[PDB]
DNA sequence: TCAGCGCATGG
DNA sequence: CCATGGCTGA
């Protein structure tokens, strides 16, 4: 199962084929737009490009990455903490993992596996691709 | 259930 | 000047 390319230009569309990745990205967009996330997350990703670098991060650097995002001291901890869980932590989906919740659990079933027919989002972002690709998943080829 | 985190941007 | 761009812990 392989996310197909939508208009909205969802950040999750490019990051499927990396969980960690996928829902550091959802983290960044908590509350934030990803207007100003996006590239800020590009940053993070350069510095730590995996879940073990992130876990042996200290939170004082990453929240002084997150200073212009706002929420940067409580992410910077949520995410060394969810990356620490990522890797340690035997979980069947992300939600369990913490600072995860539904948005960023949606997005995991949506795009990193194929339960997306099984997903119900009340985000709102995450409804319009859900929605595009109803209309346009026959004309592809998924079911 | 809900305060709280938090800075930018548009309204 | 307020409102919007998820989640935990309590
Ligand atoms: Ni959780």
């Amino acid at each position: 199962w392989t996310p197909p390319r939508s208009p909205f230009n969802l950040v999750q569309e490019i990051l499927f084929h990396d969980p960690w990745k996928l829902l550091i990205a959802t983290i960044f967009l908590n509350r934030t737009s990803g207007k100003m996330a996006i590239p800020v997350l590009w940053e993070f990703l350069e510095k730590y490009p995996s879940a073990e670098v992130a876990r042996a991060a200290d939170w004082r650097d990453v929240s002084e990455l997150l200073k212009p995002l706002g929420l940067y001291d409580l992410r910077a901890k949520t995410i060394i903490k969810f990356s620490d869980e990522y890797l340690t932590k035997q979980w069947r989906y992300p939600i369990e993992l913490h600072g995860i919740g539904k948005y960023g659990n949606d997005s995991y079933r949506i795009f990193c596996v194929n339960e997306w027919k099984q997903v119900h989002p009340e985000n709102h972002k995450l409804n319009k691709y859900h929605d595009w690709l109803w209309e346009n998943h026959e004309k592809l080829s998924l079911s």
